[PDB]
């Protein structure tokens, strides 16, 4: 069946919940089976194997700070222990931070890039390393990064411009074991991340409520609807099936045409 | 008659001009009539020899040294250079490493080698840029063509290093504009420094067959006018960039590559 992932394993960092989480069930819907990475959310973590189990198909939940990367090394040796092999690693960890260029500390700096720069490359290369031949790596970028311009956004956006640059360059290191690599750039996606933040992205954002903010973010795409998990998890199904092959090398911005 | 570009009574600070492509840059805005702040780490002969330059030119200049991997030590370069000269309105980020390895072979410490002066070091210069400058000043920054143009097997974690600062000064640029200071990057491709010699053989096919030579022979052909590029290309740019017929671009990153790509 064509799309299908049976027979596969795939790793999702971070999908206890958010992205991560939709990203982990769906490839668990097309056949895989799945590692549910987490750092802080176990109950999250449980729940999300749970649902792959309960669709029939297996999963492990395996804890690791991707900010250590001893901790991928690990995590990645686990994976395989679990099931025998690799062929599918999404990296999807990240967090987000605001803030003028001028009050940013040497502190918000490291958190932010450890995780979302440091952390995915990390991960991207004991994917390479533990993954079968013809396998699939995904990072995680964001629209922000080149297509959308937020201020007081440098520092994020800067931690996924790096992402995009990664990419495509480890597709032709990746090409000696057939293995593609891309990456998502997602919009603004409704997950914790969003409700956490959606102030920042608009003009006096804290007097309008929760609600407003959302519906606002709908009406920036021309579909007049928000993004969500599901819609950046549809796009990596597709990214990690034998059918998404000749995408390799390539950032693709999820928004819903926003841009 | 007019004389474009200039920038008498203007202060400048260049990080890592006492070689290369940050040697030609400070002595281009003295040039100009900036005076400027020369910034080393290592190089401390070399960099006197810019200082010297700059007042050959009739301009003034100082060396300071500055670990920029080091955030308070970035802070007191600035101080410095403010304490010296009174003011400062033109900051040129220009210190980097470059890095080649499979991914497979990338450790910890290379990636933190690269990141902590290429990105991070470049960030803190914007930042302390930001807070020193007076108002209608100017940040250029360094990235590379390999950050998007040009794609060079191994070269992940240098591209990725550079790739943060295109990102960086599209945002920079709206923190900035409160003080009405732009923000810049120049992307040189191939530039012949000590840093070509390191580049040189992986940024041509089967770059390891040849001698030195032929390869920047080769890089010359890589470009449609059939020369290299040399520092003094990247430092005409700069300097139209910090001068005050610059200021429409802002937010920008200029890929300086003879049209290569
Ligand atoms: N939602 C958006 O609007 C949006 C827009 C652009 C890009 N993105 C990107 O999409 C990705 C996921 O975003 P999201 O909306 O799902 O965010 P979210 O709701 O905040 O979820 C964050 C995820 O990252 C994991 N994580 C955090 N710290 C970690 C660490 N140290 N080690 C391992 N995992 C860690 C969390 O797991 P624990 O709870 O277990 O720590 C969680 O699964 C991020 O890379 C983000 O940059 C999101
Ligand atoms: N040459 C090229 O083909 C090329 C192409 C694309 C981009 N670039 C970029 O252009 C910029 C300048 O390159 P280059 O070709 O002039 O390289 P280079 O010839 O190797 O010179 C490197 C410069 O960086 C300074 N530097 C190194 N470590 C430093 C530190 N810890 N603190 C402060 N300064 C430090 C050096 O100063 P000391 O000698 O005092 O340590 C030196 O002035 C770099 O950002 C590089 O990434 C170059
Ligand atoms: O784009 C947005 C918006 C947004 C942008 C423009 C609008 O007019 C309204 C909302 C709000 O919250 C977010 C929250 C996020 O985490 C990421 C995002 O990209 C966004």
């Amino acid at each position: 069946i064509p799309g299908r992932l049976d027979g596969k394993v795939a790793l999702v960092t971070g999908s206890g919940r958010g992205i991560g989480a939709a990203v982990a069930v769906h490839l668990g819907r097309l056949g895989a089976k799945v590692v549910v990475n987490y750092a802080n959310s176990t109950k999250d973590a449980e729940k999300v194997v749970s649902e792959i189990k309960a669709l029939g198909s297996d999963a492990i939940a395996i804890k690791a700070d991707i900010r250590q990367v001893p901790e991928i090394v690990k995590l990645f040796d686990q994976a395989v222990a679990h099931f025998g092999h690799l062929d599918i690693a999404v990296s999807n960890s990240g967090v987000v931070s605001f803030g003028h260029l001028k009050d940013v500390t040497e502190e918000e700096f490291d958190r932010v890039f450890s995780l979302n720069t440091r952390g995915q490359f990390f991960v991207a290369r004991e994917a390479y390393r533990h993954l079968t031949e013809g396998g699939r790596i995904v990072l995680t970028s964001s629209n922000t990064s080149k297509d959308f311009s937020v201020p007081k956004h440098s520092l994020y956006s800067g931690s996924k411009g790096a992402v995009d640059s990664f990419v495509r360059i480890f597709s032709k290191d990746c090409g000696d074991k057939k293995i593609t690599v891309n990456a998502v750039a997602p919009g603004g996606t409704v997950t914790d991340m969003f409700h956490e933040v959606s102030h920042h992205y608009i003009p006096n954002g804290t007097s309008y409520t929760a609600e407003q903010r959302q519906q606002m973010a709908a009406h920036a795409s021309p579909l007049h609807r928000n993004g969500w998990p599901q819609d950046v998890a549809n796009v990596v199904g597709f990214l990690v099936s034998k059918e998404g092959e000749w995408v390799n090398g390539k950032v693709l911005t999820l928004d819903g045409g926003a841009a």
